[PDB]
C-alpha cells in the first residue's frame, strides 16, 4: 500500500505521499502493476486532471521515514473535485483529516477493503508542523521571518530557529481562523477561532470585483488602493489621533468609504481586492495579536493556504504584529503552509 | 449662549441640547431673539432641514444640571451636513468631542466669537456614560440585558443595574470600533479596536446589495439567510466538530460558500445584506470576549450608533456572548446608546 496523508479541508484536499526510493530489485519483482502505474502517475506529471497540482519546489527529497528513504511529496485540488478523485482510486490504510475525513467518509468506503482512520485536524498540524520542522527543508529553515519589517528599504525574508518551540501561537489560516496555543509536543489546546478567513477573502473578493480564482484576486489586489474603499484615522480626524498613538494612515472603518454612493460609482474592483485583503489580514493579525497577549506567548506562526503565494498579506501581518505590539510579537511563517495537517495524518500511519 | 455638547463623528454628528424649562419673566426679556429663535427652533420641530432628526423618545425632562433645571435633547444628523448647520449658524462656547471636533476645528471658527473647546471623544464617552445612568433615564434603568438569551421564547430585555459600574468593558461600534477598560471614573484606558465596524456594515452591504440607507440594510438583512452565503461548520464536518466544542450551526467561514460561481449567482441580496451583518456582529463580539478575559471584566456594555433601531445584531451579541464564554460574560446595552459623548462634551461646559 502507498503511504499518503490526507487533509481534507473546507476548501482544498491536501495531500503528502512518501515515494520511496530504496526499492530493491525484488520489491520491485513484488510490485503490482497498479501501485506501480499510481507511483509512475504521481512522480511523473506536476498537473492531475485539471484542478491537481504537485508542489514540486516543496518536496522533501532523501527523507528517512519509517525505516525507509524516500521522497516526500506535496499535492493538492479541491475537494469539490474530491468525486473525481475517489472515482479515480475505484479502478489500503488511508490516514485522513479535516472536516472532509468525517464528511466524506462514507465516499472513502466506496473504495472495497480501504480502512478508513480519521485524525484530528488540529493534533495533525501541530505534529506535522514539529516533524518538517525537526527534518528541515532540504537542510534549509522550514521557519522564516520578515527583518526590519517597518523599513520597507529594508524587509526582507530571514531563517528563524525553532529547535525550542515551545510555547507557540499557531494561527491556521484556512476557510476560517483557528488559533493554538502549543506549549509542549503532547499539551495544546484551541485557544479561539474566527469566521473572517481565507473564504471570506475569497468569497467577498469574487462578489465584489467578479474574480473567478484566488490567484486572480491576489493580481487585482496587487494593483488596487486599499484607501479608495476604507475610511483610515486621517479622514476622521485631519491626522493623527495622538491621544492612543493611532497614525493618521490607520484603518478606522474598512470599507467605510463605500457609504458614500460618488465613492461606490469611482472605486475600482483592484482598490476593493485590496481594501478585503487588507481588511481579513489586519483582523487576523489583531485577533492573534490579542490572543497571543492572553496566552503570554511571542511567538505567533501563521500557516494555511490563504498565504499560498500571497506576500502581500505576509508582509502586512510581519509589519503589523511588530508595529501594534511595539515589538514584543514577531510574525513567523513556514515553507510548507498549507500541508502539516497531511502530514502529521501520514505520520499516524504506524499506529494501525 | 445655549448650552450644546457636539460629537462629530466620521459619520454621524450628535448633539445634546440642555433646554431650560425654569426660565423667569425677567430672563426672557433678557433673551435675545436670536436665541429665542435658537430656542423655538429646536424644541417646535423633530426633523431640521432634510437629514436632522431630534430622538424624542430619548428626552431627559426636568434634569438638574448646572444649577438649573431643563430638558435634555438628543439630536443627530450626518457629518456630511455639518457644512450646512456650520452655515446656518453663521446668521458663544462650544464643547465639542470626536474626530471632527478636530477636522471640522477651522470650520467652526468662521463662527465669529465662537470659542470652540475640543475634548477626547474617549474621555467625553466615559463621563456621558457615567452620568447618564447616574440620573436614571426619566426613572427607568439606562442599562438593559437580554435575560435567557439562548432560548427565543424566553429572551426578553431586563434592567441592568449599574450602581457601582467598575470594572466595565466598553465596545463603542461608530464607522470603527473602540474598546475601553474603565477600572474607575478617572482610570480608564483604550485596550484595542477593530476597523470592521459600522461603517463596514454599511459600506459592504450597499456594494453588495445597492442599499442606501442604514435602515434600509437592516430591513433587507431582516429578511435575509446568512446560512446562504456563509459556510457553517456542518458544511465541512456534515455535523458538529466535538472534540473542540464548535456546533454545526457556528460561522466556519463568513461568505465561504461564495467561492462557487453557482451559489453566488442564486444568493438573494437579503441574504448578503444579513451575512453582513451576522459576519461584523460576530467579529465585534469575538474580539469584545477577547478583551474582556484579557482585562478580567466579566461585563461588557455595547455603545454606538451601529446598533440603533438594531435588534438583531443585540439579539446576536448577547447569545454570542453568553454561549462562548459559557455564561462568564454578559452583554449590556444602553438606551443613549449613541449620544455619550456629546453629553460628556455639554458636561464639560463649566471648566471654561
Ligand atoms: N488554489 C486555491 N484555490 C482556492 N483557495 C485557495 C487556493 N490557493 C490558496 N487559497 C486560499 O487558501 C484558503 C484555504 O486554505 P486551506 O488551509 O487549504 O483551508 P481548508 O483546509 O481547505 N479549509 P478549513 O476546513 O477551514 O481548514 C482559501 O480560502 C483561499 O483563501
Ligand atoms: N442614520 C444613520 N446614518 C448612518 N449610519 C447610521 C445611521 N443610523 C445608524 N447608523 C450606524 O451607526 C454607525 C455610526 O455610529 P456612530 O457611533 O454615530 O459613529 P461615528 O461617531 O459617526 N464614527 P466614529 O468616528 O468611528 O466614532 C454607522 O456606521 C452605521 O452602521
Ligand atoms: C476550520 N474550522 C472548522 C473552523 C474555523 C473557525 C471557526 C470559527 C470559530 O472558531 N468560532 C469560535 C469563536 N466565535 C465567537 C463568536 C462570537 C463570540 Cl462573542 N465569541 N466567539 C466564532 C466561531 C469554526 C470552525
Ligand atoms: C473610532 N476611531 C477613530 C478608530 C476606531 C478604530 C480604529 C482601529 C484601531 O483601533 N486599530 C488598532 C488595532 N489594529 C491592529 C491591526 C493589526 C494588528 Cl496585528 N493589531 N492591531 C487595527 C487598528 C482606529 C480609529
Ligand atoms: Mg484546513
Ligand atoms: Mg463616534
Amino acid at each position: 500500500s502507498p503511504w499518503f496523508g490526507m487533509d481534507i479541508g473546507g476548501t482544498l484536499v491536501k495531500l503528502s505521499y512518501f515515494e520511496p526510493i530504496d526499492i530493491t530489485a525484488e520489491e520491485e519483482q513484488e510490485e503490482v502493476e497498479s501501485l506501480k502505474s499510481i507511483r509512475k502517475y504521481l512522480t511523473s506529471n506536476v498537473a492531475y486532471g485539471s484542478t491537481g497540482i504537485r508542489d514540486v519546489h516543496l518536496e522533501l527529497k532523501d527523507l528517512t521515514l519509517f525505516g525507509r528513504r524516500g521522497n516526500l511529496h506535496f499535492i493538492r485540488f479541491p475537494t469539490q473535485d474530491l468525486p473525481t478523485f475517489i472515482q479515480m482510486g475505484r479502478d489500503t490504510v488511508l490516514c485522513a483529516t479535516g472536516g472532509g475525513a468525517y464528511k466524506f467518509e462514507k465516499d472513502f468506503r466506496t473504495i472495497g477493503n480501504l480502512h478508513l482512520h480519521k485524525l484530528d485536524e488540529l493534533d495533525c498540524l501541530v505534529k506535522g508542523l514539529l516533524y518538517i520542522d525537526s527534518v528541515s527543508f532540504n537542510g534549509q529553515a522550514e521557519c522564516y521571518y520578515f527583518a526590519n519589517a517597518s523599513e520597507p528599504e529594508r524587509c526582507q525574508k530571514m531563517p528563524f530557529n525553532l529547535d525550542d518551540p515551545y510555547p507557540l501561537l499557531v494561527v491556521n489560516i484556512g476557510s476560517g481562523v483557528s488559533i493554538l496555543a502549543v506549549h509542549s509536543k503532547d499539551n495544546y489546546k484551541r485557544v479561539t477561532g474566527t469566521s473572517l478567513g481565507g473564504g471570506t477573502f475569497l468569497g467577498l473578493c469574487s462578489l465584489l470585483t467578479g474574480c473567478e480564482s484566488f490567484e486572480e484576486a491576489l493580481e487585482m489586489a496587487s494593483k488596487g488602493d486599499s484607501t479608495q474603499a476604507d475610511k483610515l484615522v486621517r479622514d476622521i480626524y485631519g491626522g493623527d489621533y495622538e491621544r492612543f498613538g493611532l497614525p493618521g494612515w490607520a484603518v478606522a472603518s474598512s470599507f467605510g468609504n463605500m457609504i458614500y454612493k460618488e465613492k461606490r460609482e469611482s472605486v475600482s474592483k483592484e482598490d476593493l481586492a485590496r481594501a478585503t485583503l487588507v481588511t481579513i489580514t489586519n483582523n487576523i493579525g489583531s485577533v492573534a495579536r490579542m490572543c497571543a497577549v492572553n496566552e503570554k506567548i511571542n511567538r505567533v506562526v501563521f500557516v494555511g493556504n490563504f498565504l499560498r503565494v500571497n506576500t502581500l498579506s505576509m508582509k502586512l501581518l510581519a509589519y503589523a504584529l511588530d508595529y501594534w505590539s511595539k515589538g514584543q510579537l514577531k510574525a513567523l511563517f513556514l515553507e510548507h503552509e498549507g500541508y502539516f495537517g497531511a502530514v502529521g495524518a501520514l505520520l499516524g500511519l504506524p499506529n494501525f
